[PDB]
C-alpha cells in the first residue's frame, strides 16, 4: 500500500535512462501474432480469463530493453496499468545467474531499493504483480527444458534456471503476470515453458518513425534533413534503419563525420560495413588496445559473460585509463546498478569483437570449434559472430579497421566458412541451427561474387519464409548470384 508509493518513486528515478528516456524514445511497431499497450493483458473476443504471459519477440537492437524500460517508466508515472498492477519488477536476464541458488523472494528484493522490503506485503496479491523479464536470450549459460523439479514456493531457494523456469511455467505465483522479451532465436526454448502466451512482435520503427528518430537525435533541422537524406539515397541503409540500434549507429557515425569538414556519405551495403564504418569513426585508443578488446569479447562469448568485472578487463590488457577512452567515445558502459561492472554497448558489438578476434594478425582461434557451437543457447547462438566473420573475411573490401587483420588467416577462414556452407546445405536434417535464410544472411555479408556463386551451388532448392523487406533483399542477392553449370 504505502510501500507501493516508495517503489514507484524508485522506478520513476532509476528508469530515467540518461545514458531523458522520453526525449529520444520513438514509437516502436508492435503486432499480435496494432496492439494498444494497456490492453496487452486483456483477453480477446474468445477468452474470458485474462492473459497471464505475454511474449515480446524482436530483432537484436530492436529496442526490447528500451520498451521494457519505457513500460516501467510509464507505469511509475501513472500512464500504464494504473488500476491493473501494484508492482512491476524489472528482471534484467543478463544479470540473473542460471546456477545461483536463489528464491523468488530474493529476486524481488533485488528490484527493491531499500534493504528490507515488505516481501510478504508485496507477494500478498500475486495477480497484481507483473514480472518484466528482459532478454530471455541474454540468460548466460545453458537453459534446458529438462531442468527440475519445479518450484511452487516463493520463499524456497532453487537454482537460477529452476527458479526462472518455474516462474515462466507459471508454477511459482501462477496468477502473477509475465512479460518476457527475447530474440526469435531463443523462442524455440521459450515455447516449451509458456502457458498460453500472447505473442507480440517488435518491428522497430515505421517509415515515419525512422525519420522521427533522425529528428529527435539531430537537434538541428539542417543536420537532420541531411542525415535522413543519406538514408533515403541508400537502399540498404534505409531498409536496415527500421532497427533502432542501426539508427543510433548511423546517426552517431554521421555525427562524428559532421564534426569534420567531410561531406555526408555512407556507402555501406552490409551490416558488417555499418559496424566497421561506426568503429572507424571512433579510431582517433582503439588501435593498440584492439587485441584486448577482441580477446575480452571472445572470452566473454566462449564462457557466457556479458558483464565483465574490473578483474576480467584488467587481465585482458585494457587498464583503468583505457576503459575511460572506451566509455567516453561510447564503446563500454557501467551496468549492474551502482556496481563496478562493465559490459559492451550492445551484445551485437560483443559478437563483432568476438568475430574480429579470429582475424587479428598475431581462448583459442579455431573457427572449426567455434562453428560446432553455433545454434546453441549456452553460447549465445553465435548468429552475429558468424555473420561478422563472413563480412570481415571479405577480401575485396578494406578500410582502416579492416587493414589491421591478417590476410593469411582471413583466407584460411574463408575456405573453412565455405566448407561449413556445403555441410549445412546438404544435410538439411537439422532441427534448425543455420536456417536456409540465415545462410543467405551469411552470404549477403560475404558479398564477394567468387564466394557467393560457389556457395549457392550447394543448395538444392530455395525454401525460405520471407517476412521483412530485409529477407527479400538478402535472399534476392543470393538468388541473383546463383547460376547453374549452364543456365542460358
Ligand atoms: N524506441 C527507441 N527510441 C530510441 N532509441 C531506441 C529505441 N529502441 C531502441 N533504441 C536504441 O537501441 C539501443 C539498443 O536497443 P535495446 O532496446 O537494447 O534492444 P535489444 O534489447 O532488442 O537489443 C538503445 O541503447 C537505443 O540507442
Ligand atoms: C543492430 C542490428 C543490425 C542487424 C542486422 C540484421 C538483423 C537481422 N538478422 N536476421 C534476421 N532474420 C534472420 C531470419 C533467418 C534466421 N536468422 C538467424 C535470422 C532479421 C534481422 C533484423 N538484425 C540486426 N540488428
Amino acid at each position: 500500500k504505502d510501500y507501493r508509493k516508495k517503489y514507484r518513486k524508485y522506478v520513476r528515478s532509476r528508469f530515467q535512462c540518461i545514458e531523458s528516456l522520453n526525449k529520444r524514445y520513438t514509437r516502436l511497431r508492435l503486432i499480435k501474432e496494432p496492439i494498444k499497450m494497456e490492453l496487452l493483458f486483456d483477453p480477446d473476443d474468445e477468452h474470458s480469463e485474462p492473459v497471464h504471459t505475454v511474449v515480446f519477440q524482436g530483432a537484436a537492437g530492436i529496442g526490447k530493453t528500451i520498451l521494457a524500460r519505457k513500460m516501467m517508466l510509464d507505469w511509475a508515472s501513472g500512464t500504464l496499468y494504473q488500476d491493473r498492477f501494484d508492482y512491476l519488477f524489472y528482471i534484467h536476464c543478463r544479470e540473473v545467474s542460471l546456477v545461483t541458488q536463489r528464491s523468488l523472494g530474493d529476486l524481488i528484493m533485488s528490484c527493491c531499493p531499500d534493504p528490507n522490503p515488505p516481501i510478504h506485503k508485496i507477494v500478498r496479491k500475486p495477480s497484481r504483480i507483473l514480472f518484466l523479464m528482459d532478454g530471455f536470450d541474454e540468460l548466460q549459460g545453458a537453459f534446458d527444458e529438462h531442468i527440475g523439479p519445479l518450484c511452487t514456493d516463493w520463499q524456497k531457494a532453487e537454482r537460477g534456471d529452476i527458479l526462472l523456469s518455474s516462474l515462466i511455467r507459471k508454477k511459482l505465483l501462477p496468477e502473477a503476470s509475465l512479460l518476457i522479451t527475447t530474440r526469435p532465436v531463443a523462442l524455440e526454448k521459450l515455447q516449451h515453458l509458456l502457458d498460453h502466451p500472447r505473442h507480440v512482435e517488435i518491428l522497430g520503427f515505421s517509415e515515419a518513425k525512422r525519420k522521427e528518430y533522425f529528428f529527435k537525435y539531430f537537434s538541428d533541422e539542417a543536420q537532420a534533413r541531411a542525415a535522413f537524406s543519406l538514408i533515403q539515397e541508400n537502399e540498404v541503409l534505409f531498409t536496415m534503419c527500421f532497427i533502432p540500434l542501426v539508427c543510433w549507429i548511423v546517426c552517431t557515425g554521421l555525427k562524428q563525420q559532421m564534426e569534420s569538414g567531410k561531406s555526408l556519405a555512407q556507402t555501406s551495403k552490409t551490416t558488417t560495413a555499418v559496424y566497421v564504418f561506426f568503429l572507424s569513426s571512433l579510431l582517433q585508443g582503439l588501435c593498440a588496445h584492439l587485441w584486448g578488446l577482441c580477446s575480452l569479447a571472445a572470452d566473454g562469448i566462449w564462457n557466457q559473460k556479458i558483464l565483465f568485472e574490473e578483474s576480467d578487463l584488467r587481465n585482458h590488457g585494457l587498464q583503468k585509463a583505457d576503459v575511460s577512452a572506451f566509455l567516453r567515445m561510447n564503446l563500454f558502459q557501467k551496468e549492474v546498478d551502482c556496481e563496478k561492472f562493465y559490459s559492451f554497448i550492445h551484445m551485437t558489438f560483443q559478437e563483432f569483437f568476438a568475430a574480429m578476434y579470429y582475424l587479428l594478425e598475431e581462448p583459442s582461434r579455431d573457427v572449426t570449434v567455434l562453428l560446432e557451437n553455433y545454434g546453441k543457447f549456452e553460447k549465445g547462438y553465435l548468429i552475429f559472430v558468424v555473420r561478422f566473420l563472413f563480412g570481415l573475411v571479405n577480401q575485396e573490401r578494406t578500410s582502416y579497421l579492416e587493414k589491421k587483420l591478417s590476410c593469411k588467416i582471413s583466407q584460411q577462414i574463408r575456405l573453412e566458412l565455405l566448407k561449413w556452407i556445403e555441410v549445412k546445405a546438404k544435410a538439411k536434417k537439422l532441427q534448425i541451427q543455420p536456417s536456409q535464410l540465415e545462410l543467405f544472411y551469411c552470404l549477403y555479408e560475404m558479398q564477394e561474387e567468387d564466394f557467393v556463386q560457389r556457395a549457392m551451388d550447394y543448395f538444392p532448392k530455395i525454401e525460405i519464409n520471407l517476412s521483412t523487406r530485409m529477407d527479400h533483399m538478402v535472399s534476392s542477392f543470393c538468388i541473383e548470384n546463383c547460376h547453374r553449370v549452364e543456365s542460358l
